[PDB]
């Protein structure tokens, strides 16, 4: 198992325009085009990002193409950021894929505020952190995909993926 794996699993895979579970105009593989309300933003968005007329409908390659380009920003974003960076390079493999996936869905800013949570982290205080992370805006509206994660961070393994 690895991130892109997880994610895949997490986000799944549509070729035409959709709405996430927060309603808005995504495609791919979690890939967020616009928080307007404008399905003509998203699709021009969308042309823009990646470089055709596309009508809405993308290639499999294409999403793929997004994908990778997410998940390196991702981890760019991670690697960047004050707060984040020294917990990432504080923690095993498998931990950091559930970091990142976090900050894939949330952004930077999203997972930076999770103070508490990363101190806990960072200490390698397993079940103290879970049970922080668990309380939140994240957890309630997403407790399915937040639950793996979590698991993610408490056991250091992919259990939660197989
Ligand atoms: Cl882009
Ligand atoms: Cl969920």
């Amino acid at each position: 198992m690895n991130i892109f794996e997880m994610l895949r699993i997490d986000e799944g895979l549509r070729l035409k325009i959709y709405k996430d579970t927060e309603g808005y105009y995504t495609i791919g593989i979690g890939h967020l085009l616009t928080k307007s309300p404008s399905l003509n933003a998203a699709k021009s968005e969308l042309d823009k990002a990646i470089g055709r007329n596309t009508n809405g409908v993308i290639t499999k390659d294409e999403a793929e193409k997004l994908f990778n380009q997410d998940v390196d920003a991702a981890v760019r974003g991670i690697l960047r950021n004050a707060k984040l960076k020294p917990v990432y390079d504080s923690l095993d493999a498998v931990r950091r894929a559930a970091l990142i996936n976090m900050v894939f869905q949330m952004g930077e800013t999203g997972v930076a505020g999770f103070t508490n949570s990363l101190r806990k982290l960072q200490q390698k205080r397993w079940d103290e952190a879970a049970v922080n992370l668990a309380k939140s805006r994240w957890y309630n509206q997403t407790p399915n995909r937040a639950k793996r994660v979590i698991t993610t961070f408490r056991t250091g393994t992919w259990d939660a993926y197989k």
